[PDB]
């Protein structure tokens, strides 16, 4: 099996992957995205808060991500007296840009293969313990400047060990987001969903001190200058427009077994996907009542069925694409190149043992996540109760530091009801009870009671009382904390999870982990010339296409791109989700698009047959000539699957256009300070 | 202002008409279509029961409809133990096809023009009503005049909304039996949901044959009847169909309002739209219930059902295309150049008032129409009981108008009729319909002419208590002696009682008034029609659909709903099984459809291992073109219509080329149903099957 997709690594890109972008239309060459030598595109293309991607604009610092990437900051700086949220928020000059705590962005100077290093393990199973040994050892080894960090990263499932030369900035304040309504437009109805016409950006600065090196928060730190930035094309994009897209995907699981696929269709997915669903189909009861409680738990029903619709869209994808079937041919070919290359004694066994072991875990897996499901993310008090169990055995001082940190949880218990809560731990707790494995069971087997039982003695429904019973020395506190019936039934489901599920499943993980190192590693033998690229590891990545439009079901056509005509077709006044500014309903009707317009009409958004994944937002999207021409933001949902198995004629990449951004920067903000500060260029003549 | 789309009178396509098909890629003429000197189309395309369309397609009598059309014939000899609706029907051999009462099947002779005759004194010698009072008279006149063989009849239809009057010498035949029809599920795959949308993948048809006596002529059913052997019969192709191709079809569309004023579209939006959806939501819902849980009353009440959910939907997309596409405002700025034209020809005195006319009595009107609607909705067609109650109220004024005689005849004639009513009646169902219907009534309607509603009826659940009207024994008890006593034991009834108390108080103080208004915007709606004839001559200007027999043609061509969004203009079987789920009300799929799938067992039906299912093309149709021919360049049937796309359910009111499509089942999908999954062969070895792309 050919592999499809690739999120490449930005060093490697000589031979194969040169020749199919250049034969895609790319004009700049490897060099020009990666070198140690000069400055390449590398250097724009920043990891941001660890978890995202963002890109440098200008020669001052100025970067570009998602709004959703920075709405935590955009979040933290608002109040009903400055509701940036709402707004939007503008710096008109560098002074007014707001400073952000826990906020980093990480430039990589380097990328340097140290595989030999790492590994000294084999002729020796307790000595992957020596490899963080290694690891620890080459990390303060390696050739870094004082003002620089060294990371070790694991490839390839552990066949592979890359050490990364960063730059960590800590100092990124915000300098400008659209308003939400433009910024989320159609929230959660339009997650996953192409046609999308969401202007999803924010923007920020990295700041530096007078060395131009990372540094703490100074009052008097200078705009970071980068080693390079991205120009701005104005021209725009079209159908099968040459793309590439740098970043940080998260994770992927590419080259897992049929056995492992089918553990997620037949089991793991349908458990948590009933368990969400639950939780989702009660809250949207009451907030099918109380308009009060629709702008309280709006940004938690989307939290939590965000999760439910990828999970749904996995699911579907992979059964109408039949994957675990596609990976039963794969391990029928692998087996039979296994028997000709005379590797059977090395391999012979990898596909025999998988089975038996996944077969195995299984009831561990679905119990294990009805935990994490039900206990520790679904259900609001169980997840507080479980917070509190796990500053429990901490074991004074580190038990008292982690202390004062829960104390402030001040946002939650505000628009927090616990009506509501009693809704989801009826339905999810009944759930565990009915459908989790019995033999893995606890404290279930009947309790329909202690339902509003325990919200009506537990001392964590309200926060002032809730410092109540956190209140007292270091000792009976705890005396106090298991005298509460909500967090002795917490307790109760997580010392049961401690001991008769986790000792076991993390066992056969570990069988199942190195079983997969030598599957990857006999792939990769066996394979060559088959386009394997290593899995997603929050590394810098490349991935390229086009621009392309797909279909999703029979006679339905999507095309690539969409207009602000198709946003104003969605406009609905007053709506949470797709309401529209009036200033941009007055730019709409009026066409004034300036040089953002294209024959009287705006582009907001396109998609491509780039590949990726979470931990990609935010990230570039270049032409041919190396110039900025989208944003990218999502998956669409038909593609959801994209982690397991990518499907060319599906998976699509959401990318906001960049003449939407400078539209809504200029025509909407009126910010031309943060335009003049970029290079607008035109690539097409 | 020019007019798009058209529904064409099939004898005067010569000229514009012609040209415009020629240009699309028609390949055969004028005369191929129409004409009274040898056989021609329309000999293909006879009227189906007065509501449908079928189409000859074998030489003895074989003709192809929707499954929607054949429904209620269906449902009719669909039992517990021969469930028809589900199973599917197919007579093996001519003698087991199913005879049904009451259906006929009309050929057109020859097409009249009389408007002279029709008009003759009606110039200003009247009253406008006793006008058509006069008007009246001579299509009595000219009907029973006009030379005919003696098999055949004739009916005088009106045009323009009473500017030109055709008769229509025809052939009514009277016994034709059911020969084929699909299970539901793929008669009607997707039920409800998939109702009026693209993309469709619903195999919509049913077969009948038509017979004749020994003569070839119309007669009554009898054993002795012979298959009939028709002028012209409609060639099947097997090559399919490719976007752009030429299609044209020919039907009988019920009804159009393409020149309405600004003034009608706003009522039809804003307030008689929203009444007869939410009564009938509330209706359905209640049916909807029963029916998913028991077989027996879902057989009871598909047709009825189907034909109530129907309009409901269909009402929902036409307000809604209106709206979105501000017909209302695309009327007025026609309207504001229409008298900048009637002042530009010096005929204000007969023209120019009439837009301030209409909005005068459109505007007075408007609380008698929807008082109106409830009425009709809640007692006339949606509550079964109130309805049998109705029809006792008017067939009281038959026996004070038209004497004991004639009440005693029609009386005996609603008992035998009352027949298949109760056997489709459920008592249990039409209370529950009747409690939320009756509650919508009393609080939506507009008070000011409100019956005993006094405010709160709160519930009267059993008036189906011991109403008479429950059930059919009990239903002829009541009416059985002479004509009064019968029309006392009548007025004792608490059920009837409770029907007068709505039926006077809508007869004497809605009904009056309505008919008056009404009346002056009908005959003003007359003149508004011959204004813009006049006016605008050269703009293709079409007949509005009267249940006559017209033609409409185009191409196959996808659309555009939505911004990015583009769908193409056919489908195929995979496509059916993406919407498969197992077991449900609308959208499971039959067992050895799905086998057939898997093997991909299409035999010459395929095309390249895929099985086509719908299309969609330009053709402007509306209600009556169910069952409609679509016809290829060499007039070759290559199609079978049976519905409209969601974004031009308004297509009646504004008609938009972009946007308005007619859908239609691949006769190639009709053909594999017949073959492949029915194994009905020998229905195919009757037809021509010919290969026009070779
Ligand atoms: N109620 C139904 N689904 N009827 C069948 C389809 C009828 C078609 N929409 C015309 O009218
Ligand atoms: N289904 C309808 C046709 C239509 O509405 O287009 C009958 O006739
Ligand atoms: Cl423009
Ligand atoms: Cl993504
Ligand atoms: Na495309």
């Amino acid at each position: 099996t050919l592999q499809q997709g690739g999120m490449w690594i930005p060093s490697l890109l000589s031979g194969m992957n040169e020749t199919e972008m250049k034969n895609l239309g790319m004009k700049i060459s490897a060099d020009d995205i990666y070198s140690v030598n000069h400055s390449s595109l590398k250097d724009a293309v920043p990891h941001f808060n660890g978890g995202c991607t963002s890109e440098v604009i200008s020669p001052k610092g100025l970067i570009l991500t998602n709004h959703h990437c920075g709405f935590d900051a955009i979040q933290n700086h608002s109040s009903v007296d400055h509701d940036y949220l709402t707004n939007g928020f503008w710096a008109m000059k560098m002074e007014d840009e707001l400073p952000n705590e826990n906020l980093v962005v990480t430039f990589i100077v380097s990328i340097n293969d140290v595989t030999a290093q790492i590994l000294d393990g084999v002729a020796s199973t307790e000595k992957q313990n020596k490899i963080q040994e290694n690891i620890t050892k080459v990390t303060a080894s390696f050739a870094k400047e004082a003002w620089q960090e060294n990371k070790v990263r694991t490839f390839f499932e552990g066949n592979q060990y890359i050490l990364f030369v960063t730059e960590v900035f800590k100092d990124v304040r915000l300098v400008g987001a659209p308003p939400s309504l433009i910024g989320k437009f159609g929230s959660d109805t339009d997650n996953w969903v192409w046609p999308r016409h969401t202007g999803d950006f924010s923007m920020f600065r990295v700041y530096a001190n007078k060395n131009n090196h990372p540094a703490a928060y100074s009052k008097d730190n200078v705009p970071y200058i980068p080693k390079h930035f991205l120009p701005v094309s104005l021209d725009g994009v079209q159908e099968d427009d040459f793309t590439m897209v740098m970043g940080y995907p998260g994770k992927t699981q590419e080259y897992l077994p049929s056995f492992a696929v089918a553990q997620i269709v037949n089991e793991t997915n349908p458990a948590k996907i009933e368990i969400r669903e639950a939780a989702l189909k009660v809250q949207d009861g009451f907030m099918r009542k109380d308009n009060a409680i629709k702008i309280q738990y709006a940004s938690k029903y989307a939290g939590v069925a965000n999760y439910w619709k990828k999970w749904i869209g996995e699911s579907q994808g992979l059964k109408k694409s039949n994957a675990i079937g596609l990976k039963q041919n794969f391990e029928k070919d692998f087996q039979q190149k296994v028997i000709a290359a005379g590797k059977q004694n090395e391999y012979g066994n990898l596909l025999a043992d998988f089975q038996k072991y996944y077969t195995e875990i299984t009831p561990y897996a679905v119990s294990r996540d009805y935990f994490n499901e039900v206990v520790v993310k679904n259900t609001e008090l169980l997840s507080l109760g479980y917070k509190l169990y796990q500053l429990e055995q901490v074991f004074q001082a580190f038990n008292d530091r982690k202390e004062n940190l829960i104390k402030s949880q001040a946002d939650f218990f505000k628009d927090f009801n616990s009506t509501v809560d009693e809704k989801v731990f009826e339905q999810l707790v009944a759930l565990y009870a009915t459908k989790a494995p019995k033999e893995f069971l606890p404290i279930s087997l009947e309790y329909k009671k202690f339902a509003p039982s325990i919200y009506s003695k537990s001392k964590l429904v309200d926060y002032a009382n809730f410092k109540a019973l956190l209140s007292g020395d270091a000792k009976a506190v705890l005396k106090k904390i298991s005298l509460d019936k909500g967090y002795a039934f917490v307790k109760s489901l997580a010392d049961n999870y401690s001991k008769n599920i986790a000792p076991r499943y993390d066992e056969i993980n570990l069988k199942i982990n190195a079983l997969q190192r030598i599957y990857m590693k006999a792939q990769l033998e066996l394979y060559p010339n088959s386009r394997i690229f290593p899995d997603a590891n929050s590394t810098l990545r490349v991935t390229y296409g086009k621009v392309k439009g797909y279909s999703p079901k029979d006679a339905i056509y999507y095309n690539p791109t969409t207009y602000l005509d198709g946003a104003i077709e969605k406009y609905i006044p007053g709506d949470y989700e797709f309401d529209v500014p009036k200033k941009l309903i007055d730019l709409y009707n009026n066409k004034d698009y300036g040089q953002y317009g294209e024959n009287g009409k705006l582009p907001v958004c396109f998609i491509g047959t780039n590949h990726t994944t979470g931990g990609n937002s935010g990230s570039p999207a270049v032409d041919a000539q190396g110039n900025l021409i989208g944003l990218n933001f999502d998956r669409v949902w038909e593609g959801t699957m994209s982690d397991i198995h990518y499907d060319p004629s599906i998976c699509r990449n959401v990318m906001v256009d960049m003449r939407y951004v400078l539209f809504i920067v200029d025509k909407f903000a009126g910010a031309k300070h943060l335009i003049n500060e970029m290079k607008l260029v035109h690539p097409k003549k």
